[PDB]
Formats: structure tokens, C-alpha cells, sequence
């Protein structure tokens, strides 16, 4: 697709901290891009739509190749149409905003100058941030992830795409997600099927895959970390069901592994770590503070602080392993526990070190889960199952919960706030930001 300025593209400015070995910590400033899908898409010389409701033009967009010539993403406006604001340091988004449409939620990618995204080289660092989930009820993910696109959004070996990482082009994740309207830079027409149960989305003949860490999933019940490797360590297009994950009818048929290599304290045993009040570890009623280490063999190690007390990833005891550091042991027991092979399939945290070993994009999204209603973050999952199915209590929500109309319906003014982050060598985050 091309830009269009009917409506100007303004990104909210972020501030963030790199952090150094010697102990200090330099102010970076970056910004945010709202992904291409939240976009209008319309004519190159009309206000004419190329993409309404769950449908494609059908005259603007006869073919892939034929739509991408023909059709635009415009500018977005962050505040009004997508309840998207930042103040300094910090990110919030809004869960329903009302303009002359309904929006839910944004996901937004760090940028390092207009027209390019911020580039993370993750092995032998650590990320820190604050977040607030307080407003975060069951059935919503404020997530904080990196995904391996490419810093112009695809520009460069799609030359058909030239609005690139300024109009947060070139999206892919561990589900190979066939949902998104341009890819390669090429519409996903061809092969549309419209949503059942989502009056703006359907699935379209292509997928865009990529290596996920997620550092953040989570709301005010159940938080989760999780590696995902692919077989291609960077965005790589997919064909129909060979994508795998959500978006199609097979999930683990794919070059991508969509389930990965989860850490859920809840899931895992200790029900007592996180949750709202006093009587969690962790209070998701405050501000926390989550740091992520990705030690150069390959694990990953993490620390809270929450009103200055300090805490480990809990223990853990699966199988043989026991501990805090998510590791091959810890992998390869959760999946003789818990069942499973896609992560082993796709090479484990070996071919995911390959990921954090290149360059990443930093993600941070608000989400309601229009086919598994978040079931598999916070609920029973499968619903069928009880605690008595190892792994299938992932937290204390209502198998019923996370429906996302009645959700959006009852939780309108839900929000997360994303804080502070810091990056650097492991160990350095901690010290004075300058
Ligand atoms: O695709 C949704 C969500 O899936 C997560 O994997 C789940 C999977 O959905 C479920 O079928 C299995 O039983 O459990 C795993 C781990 O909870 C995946 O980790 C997420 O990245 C993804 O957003
Ligand atoms: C949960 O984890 C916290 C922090 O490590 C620990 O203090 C507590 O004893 C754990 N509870 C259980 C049931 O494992
Ligand atoms: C739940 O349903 C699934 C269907 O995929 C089945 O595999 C499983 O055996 C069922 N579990 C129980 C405890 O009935
Ligand atoms: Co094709
Ligand atoms: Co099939
Ligand atoms: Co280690």
C-alpha cells in the first residue's frame, strides 16, 4: 500500500532509558506507531474505502497486487479515534473509544525516528519497565512483546508497500497471523473471509510470521512470559492453513510455534503471587516494576520490584526441574507435564536465541480475544478440563469470562499504562535513569 494525508500522522512521542555497564543511564526519545490494520484504507485519489466493515472493495480491490496500486493507509488520530496517549515517559491505552466509530484497544510499535522502527538486540541485556494493570479485569491482555519485522516495515524488499513503518506496516508474530489486510506489500484479499463474531476483522489467504518474545502478557488476575521460536527467524510470508496459529483451522501446523514456551506463576502452582490486594505478593492494584534477563546461553531470568522489595520469578517444580530460570530443562518438563511438541518442534530457545541474538521491535498492545476469550491466560483452558488436567488452571477467572462484547460492554474504560523503560547490559537497569 502508499500513505495518504488526508488525515496527518502525528506519532506520540516516548521516552525511554538506555542503560550502560558503567552505571549510568542516557535519555533516548523515540515514539509510537499505531499497526496498519486500525487504519482507514482507502483510494489513492478518493475518500473512497478499500476495506468497510469486514468487507474489501470488490472494484478496488479485484486481487492482492491490483489493491495494493490502488489503495492508501491514512494518519491516525492517537487520542480521539484510538484512546492512545503518552506523557514523557509513559504509554496509556484505552480499551473502548468512541468517535464517529467504536475502537478497541491499539497496537503500537516503538519507533526510532518517523519513518523507522527501534531495533533491540536482546541477547546479553535486560528490559525493564512499569505497569499499571489495575484497570485490567479479566478477559483483557496488556502485552509488551518483541517481534523480529524488519525496521522500515517491509519497505525495502516490498517496494509496492511504500508507507512502511510510519503507518506501522509489516507486522508478524508466532501465529503466523493471517488477519492483517496488507502483507509483503500486498493486500490479503484474496482468500477474505469475514469474521462470525467481529464486525471489522476476517482472515484473508496469507500470513505474516515471525519470532515472538512475549515479556508481558497479562492483566490484574494472570501474567505470562513466553519465548516462541520459527523455523524463520525473521518476517517470512505464509499460505493459507500452513500458517498455523489462531487464525487458522490447524494451530500447530505451521512454521511458527504459537504456543511457546510459557512461565505463568498461576499456572505453574503458586496461585499466592499475583493478584489484587494484599494478599498477593504482588499487588495488581500498584505499579510494578517486571525486569527480563536474557543471559547469553540462551534462558531467561526475571525479577519484580514492587514499593522497593525485590522478588525472584517464584519457584517452580516440574517433572525433574525446579527453579526460577526459564531454561531448556524448564521447557522440555512443561511439555512432558503439560503436553505439547510445537516448541521443541520449532528448535526451542536455541533457534529462539537466533531471534534475541538479531534485532526486535518493541510491541506494547491492549487486547480482548475474539477466539479464545483469554481463556488460556487467566481461566481453565480447555473449559472441560479441572485442576485435576495438569496446566489447565492458568488463573481464577470464570471459564465464562472475557466474551469481547460483553467485556467492552461492561469494561469500557479498562486501560494499561505502560512506564519507564529501561535497557541495557545485565545488571545495569536498576541504576539512577539520567
Ligand atoms: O494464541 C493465543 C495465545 O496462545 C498462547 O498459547 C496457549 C495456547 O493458546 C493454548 O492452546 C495452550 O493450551 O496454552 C498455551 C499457553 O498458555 C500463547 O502463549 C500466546 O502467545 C498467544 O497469544
Ligand atoms: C509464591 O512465590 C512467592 C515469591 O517467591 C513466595 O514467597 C511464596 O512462598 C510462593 N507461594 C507458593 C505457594 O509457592
Ligand atoms: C475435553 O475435551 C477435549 C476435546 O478436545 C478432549 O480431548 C478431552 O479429553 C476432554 N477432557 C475431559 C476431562 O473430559
Ligand atoms: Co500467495
Ligand atoms: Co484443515
Ligand atoms: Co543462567
Amino acid at each position: 500500500q502508499s500513505a495518504c494525508t488526508l488525515q496527518s500522522e502525528t506519532h506520540p512521542p516516548l521516552t525511554w532509558q538506555k542503560c550502560s555497564s558503567g552505571g549510568t543511564c542516557t535519555q533516548q526519545t523515540g515514539s509510537v506507531v499505531i499497526d496498519a490494520n486500525w487504519r482507514w484504507t482507502h483510494a489513492t485519489n478518493s475518500s473512497t474505502n478499500c476495506y468497510d466493515g469486514n468487507t474489501w472493495s470488490s472494484t478496488l480491490c479485484p486481487d492482492n497486487e491490483t489493491c495494493a496500486k490502488n489503495c492508501c493507509l491514512d494518519g491516525a488520530a492517537y487520542a480521539s479515534t484510538y484512546g492512545v496517549t503518552t506523557s514523557g515517559n509513559s504509554l496509556s491505552i484505552d480499551f473502548v473509544t468512541q468517535s464517529a466509530q467504536k475502537n478497541v484497544g491499539a497496537r503500537l510499535y516503538l519507533m526510532a525516528s518517523d519513518t523507522t522502527y527501534q531495533e533491540f538486540t536482546l541477547l546479553g541485556n535486560e528490559f525493564s519497565f512499569d505497569v499499571d494493570v489495575s484497570q485490567l479485569p479479566c478477559g483483557l491482555n496488556g502485552a509488551l512483546y518483541f517481534v523480529s519485522m524488519d525496521a522500515d516495515g517491509g519497505v525495502s524488499k516490498y517496494p509496492t508497500n511504500t508507507a512502511g513503518a510510519k503507518y506501522g506496516t509489516g507486522y508478524c508474530d508466532s501465529q503466523c497471523p493471517r488477519d492483517l489486510k496488507f502483507i509483503n506489500g500486498q493486500a490479503n484479499v484474496e482468500g477474505w473471509e469475514p469474521s462470525s463474531n467481529n464486525a471489522n476483522t476476517g482472515i484473508g489467504g496469507h500470513g505474516s510470521c515471525c519470532s515472538e518474545m512475549d515479556i508481558w502478557q497479562a492483566n490484574s488476575i494472570s501474567e505470562a512470559l513466553t519465548p516462541h521460536p520459527c523455523t524463520t527467524v525473521g518476517q517470512e510470508i505464509c499460505e493459507g492453513d500452513g500458517c498455523g496459529g489462531t487464525y487458522s483451522d490447524n494451530r500447530y501446523g505451521g512454521t511458527c510455534d504459537p504456543d511457546g514456551c510459557d512461565w505463568n506463576p498461576y499456572r505453574l502452582g503458586n496461585t499466592s503471587f499475583y493478584g489484587p490486594g494484599s494478599s498477593f505478593t504482588l499487588d495488581t492494584t500498584k505499579k510494578l516494576t517486571v525486569v527480563t534477563q536474557f543471559e547469553t546461553s540462551g534462558a531467561i531470568n526475571r525479577y519484580y520490584v514492587q514499593n522497593g522489595v525485590t522478588f525472584q520469578q517464584p519457584n517452580a517444580e516440574l517433572g525433574s526441574y525446579s527453579g526460577n530460570e526459564l531454561n531448556d530443562d524448564y521447557c522440555t518438563a512443561e511439555e512432558a507435564e503439560f503436553g505439547g511438541s510445537s516448541f521443541s518442534d520449532k528448535g526451542g530457545l536455541t533457534q529462539f536465541k537466533k531471534a534475541t541474538s538479531g534485532g526486535m521491535v518493541l510491541v506494547m498492545s491492549l487486547w480482548d480475544d475474539y477466539y479464545a476469550n483469554m481463556l488460556w491466560l487467566d481461566s481453565t483452558y480447555p473449559t472441560n478440563e479441572t485442576s485435576s488436567t495438569p496446566g489447565a488452571v492458568r488463573g481464577s477467572c470464570s471459564t465464562s469470562s472475557g466474551v469481547p462484547a460483553q467485556v467492552e460492554s461492561q469494561s469500557p474504560n479498562a486501560k494499561v499504562t505502560f512506564s519507564n523503560i529501561k535497557f541495557g547490559p545485565i545488571g545495569s537497569t536498576g541504576n539512577p535513569s539520567g
